[PDB]
């Protein structure tokens, strides 16, 4: 399944998808609005729902190709919605009660990662919650070489297939991630009043900002 190929590919990915799911949950009420940005297949939006049976959902992604996945993951759910837009494009229409998003932000310039951040905050209601699962880069060159090796040691250790680490790592190459601390502090910047790294397996990690709290 494409479900198992991501656990392969992702260093603990039970932790940072559960991770966002968990912060969401202890943020936001059980008929929470939710905004999941690059949503893909809808691969958090599903942890969520599992989580969250009351939530309505809104997934949001500029592929129509990688939607058509989430459509069938989400075949009789009536409490979720779909938009084809960039995270460039107008947002929609707040209030959310949290906005989160996974592997997707890292694709944006830096710049507008920081204009991004502010436009959620936009969005998001008096307490409301940004979530980001993302891959980030080390703070030097020389940790980076490390964190590929921790990452390039999860891959081998789950038996990934060589043609979907190839394709992987070509995929990365198309990326464009800055060190955590740097993205966290984008978001006090954006006006955010707290914000934290819940969770962290070297390359990829779950940060959060609260609207207020
Ligand atoms: N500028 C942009 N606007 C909207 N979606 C974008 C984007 N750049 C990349 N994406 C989307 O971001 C996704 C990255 S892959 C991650 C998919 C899903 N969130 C998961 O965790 O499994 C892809 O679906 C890609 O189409």
């Amino acid at each position: 399944t494409y479900d198992a190929l991501r656990r392969q590919l992702i260093p603990s990915f039970d932790l940072l998808y559960g991770s966002a799911v968990s912060v969401v949950a202890m943020s936001v009420p059980a008929t929470a609005r939710i905004l999941d940005l690059g949503a893909g297949t809808g691969l958090l939006g599903a942890a969520l729902r599992e989580r969250l049976p009351d939530a309505e959902l809104l997934l949001q992604d500029r592929s129509q190709a990688m939607l058509e996945q989430a459509r069938q993951r989400f075949a009789d759910d009536d409490q979720v919605a779909i938009r084809v837009a960039d995270h460039l494009d107008e947002l929609p229409a707040g209030p959310f009660d949290a906005v989160v998003s996974a592997l997707s932000i890292a694709h944006l310039e830096h710049q507008d990662k920081q204009d991004l951040f502010t436009r959620i905050r936009k969005i998001l209601r008096p307490g409301g919650i940004f979530v980001n699962v993302e891959q980030v880069l080390a703070p030097t060159s020389e940790l980076e070489k490390m964190y590929d090796r921790q990452h390039e040691a999860h891959v081998l250790a789950s038996d990934t297939p060589a043609e979907e680490w190839a394709a992987g790592r070509e995929r990365m190459k198309h990326d464009i991630p800055i060190d955590v601390e740097t993205q966290i502090q984008w978001l006090r910047d954006a006006g955010f009043t707290t914000a934290d790294c819940l969770a962290k397996d070297w390359r990829f990690a779950t940060y959060a900002g609260w609207n207020g709290s």
